[PDB]
């Protein structure tokens, strides 16, 4: 279904006064509250980020095709508490800061940077607020296909299907100005990156990045592809790297989405992990401190020390946020 001029214009009128979408302290929550059309403000933010990068122009992507693409993506996000359009616009904004404030763009081609910013916006398409384990536990029809065809990444394959669908329309094909090996690389790297966001692949992903970083000269292509995967993963788990009040609001949203999954599991009589169990009754800080200690702090420290020195602020902020969660526990 084609994007209309009227849908484009409602995005184009958002001027985002008092916001700098390129800054590491940018507050998407404040942006959403700033008007009564937060879906338009979010789309404008994505649009300004992509155009501001100078990348779509270089790869033959018109302003209009870019905006159509952003709006086709937006239509395929659901009204779930966390994995909605605001999460992927956030991931897009965050990756922009890693590339340009954290100087990770130096490690990548311009095309790879363009693909990363585009891929941020597709990477969770039509998320329903249930994780891969739910579909597997319940033998949902919606994930029988995945296991039957040799992959457990039910959601991520689904996101890729839909990204390909959006891009198949010339009106929203942001890769339509590419040809040959470049067009092929855009699609392949986009899909590799989305598939790599499955946290069941987190450990192997991180360890494959660290290996290629320790020896970049031996296989440049591999290092480029792994750097893209790790930066999309970094954007995806970046909530704990933000100013505390922003970080706390993301944590509230993730937790509500998890609890809704847990409630559906109780309805089905299947297993509910404590992290998903509304009845255990919080507290927010305990879950955050745990996620920081066991997942997020070691991830950012390892990728920063290995390679990505310009992203040191992520480690600093994680440390800071952890201390604040400790104070909230009294
Ligand atoms: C804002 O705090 C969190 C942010 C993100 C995630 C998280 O697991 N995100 C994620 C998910 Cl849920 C699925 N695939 C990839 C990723 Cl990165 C998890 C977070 O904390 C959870 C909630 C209680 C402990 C873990
Ligand atoms: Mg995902
Ligand atoms: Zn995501």
């Amino acid at each position: 279904t084609a994007i209309t001029k009227v849908e484009r214009e409602a995005v184009l009128v958002c001027e985002l006064p008092s916001f700098d979408v390129t800054d590491v302290e940018f507050d998407l929550f404040r942006a959403r509250e700033s008007t009564d059309k937060p879906l338009d403000v979010a789309a404008a933010i994505a649009y300004r980020l992509l155009l501001g990068s100078g990348l779509p122009q270089k790869f033959g992507c018109s302003d209009e095709v870019l905006l159509n693409f952003i709006l086709q993506c937006r239509k395929k996000y659901r009204n779930v508490p966390y994995h909605n359009f605001y999460h992927v616009v956030d991931v897009c904004q965050t990756i922009h800061t890693f590339l340009y404030r954290g100087n990770v763009y130096e490690k990548l081609t311009e095309l790879e940077c363009f693909v990363l910013l585009i891929t941020a916006l597709v990477h969770d398409l039509d998320h329903m607020g249930l994780n891969n384990s739910f579909y597997l536990k319940t033998e949902s029809p919606l994930g029988i296909l995945s296991s039957a065809s040799g992959n457990t990444s039910v959601l991520e394959v689904h996101h890729c299907n839909l990204a390909v669908e959006i891009l198949s329309d010339p009106e929203s094909d942001v890769f339509g100005g590419l040809e040959g090996a470049e067009r092929t690389l855009a699609f392949r790297s986009m899909i590799d990156c989305v598939l790599a966001t499955d946290m069941a692949k987190h450990g192997s992903a991180l360890e494959a990045f660290l290996a290629s970083a320790a020896d970049q000269s031996s296989d440049e292509a591999a290092f480029h592809r792994m750097t893209m995967e790790i930066i999309l993963k970094a954007g995806d788990i970046s909530n704990v790297t933000k100013p505390f009040d922003i970080s706390r609001q993301w944590a509230m949203a993730v937790t509500e989405e998890f609890y809704r999954q847990g409630d559906m599991e109780k309805e089905r009589g299947v297993e509910v992990l404590p992290m998903f169990d509304r009845s255990k009754n919080m507290e927010l800080a305990k879950g955050q401190i745990g996620f920081i200690d066991f997942v997020a702090a070691p991830f950012f420290q390892k990728i920063v020390d290995a390679c990505l020195q310009g992203m040191q602020w992520t480690v600093d902020r994680i440390k800071s946020n952890r201390a604040q969660w400790e104070r909230v526990l009294e």
